[PDB]
């Protein structure tokens, strides 16, 4: 142990879409993150809230986390929480930053889709091919049914199709309009805004990184297509050792067709900037960013455990 990652608040580590703090009580999302940060002197606490739901409104992830967070501060006797939100969780993270900026200090995302994700945009428009709405009614009800499942405590408040309509591109911009924040650019300019902002009399700072291993080709007779940059081509043993691997670069390749750009298979580059966009240049898929699957990764990727803690101790550093 060491001092390393000791920090002023404790570390609220916020999951995304799928997420809960155990997989079935077995898996964690965020693997071997918590301990190898409490191994350099961090506190961490994991969120569990709803694998599928939106962040706003009463059943909304948000509302979870606002009362997660206060649980931690009656826990530790601490004021405020150091909030690091991965894929739908930085968004989670930017409500209770905006409802409740006293209980807050800092607000890091990874891989998190401020701007919507082209891949929802897909799915949705898949499932209006049935008029009828059976088929997203009957897929709703078995992705629901994998949140309980998975869910370590059997968390029944599910919702896919809120879910699903939360991550795409134009339902993005109107949480964008409902929660705004200067760590945000304009909509639509590929552009960062602020490290830091002031709300409510509190100063948050902001932070974001982003993995880009999937990137767009080049190609004549002119239609685009996707390298995994993560992987050593063809015969990467994470290809065969992570399953989700090869499944973001199918999902990737799709949202480079719909105009993504570079992305991790879920969120692109541009949907990820907010704050003090620390890289962009990890050579990461969407879960790497999180050390999954069971620290599986290409022989390209960056470790992940390691850029958590060099983070935790530049919040050690920046004083909070
Ligand atoms: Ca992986």
């Amino acid at each position: 142990a060491d001092d390393y990652a000791t920090t002023r608040y404790p570390i609220v580590l916020v999951h995304g879409l799928t997420g809960t703090d155990k997989y079935a009580g077995v898996l964690e999302y965020w693997y071997g993150i918590q301990e190898d940060l409490q191994q350099h002197g961090a506190t961490v606490y994991v969120a569990n809230l709803s694998g599928f739901q939106s962040d706003d409104g009463p059943n909304g992830r948000g509302e979870q986390l606002l009362a997660y967070v206060k649980t931690v501060l009656a826990a530790t006797g601490a004021t405020k929480v150091n909030l690091v939100g991965h894929s739908q969780g930085g968004l989670t993270s930017r409500y209770v930053a905006a409802v409740a900026p006293d209980l807050v200090a800092s607000v890091t995302t990874i891989g998190t889709p401020h701007r919507g994700s082209e891949f929802a945009d897909f799915v949705q428009g898949v499932l209006a091919y049935d008029p009828t709405g059976l088929s997203s009614s009957v897929i709703a009800a078995f992705v629901n049914v994998f949140g309980i499942l998975t869910s370590s405590s059997h968390n029944t408040n599910q919702d896919a199709l809120a879910s699903l309509k939360t991550l795409t591109t134009a339902q993005a911009a109107t949480y964008n309009q409902n929660y705004p924040s200067a760590g945000l650019g304009a909509p639509g300019s590929c552009q960062t805004g602020a490290p830091t902002e002031t709300v409510g009399g509190n100063t948050h700072l902001l932070y974001s990184w982003a993995g880009t291993a999937i990137q767009p080709t080049l190609s004549v007779f002119g239609v685009t297509g996707a390298t995994d940059t993560s992987t050593i081509p063809l015969v990467d043993p994470a290809n065969a050792l992570d399953p989700s691997t090869l499944a973001l670069f199918g999902t990737g390749t799709v949202m480079i067709n719909r105009g993504s750009g570079q992305n991790d298979g879920l969120v692109s580059k541009c949907s990820a900037l907010y704050g003090q966009v620390l890289s962009t240049s990890y050579k990461w898929n969407h879960i790497d960013e999180i050390n999954q699957l069971l620290g599986v990764r290409g022989a390209f990727a960056e470790d992940p455990v390691a850029v958590i803690r060099t983070h935790a101790n530049r919040l050690k550093l920046a004083g909070v």
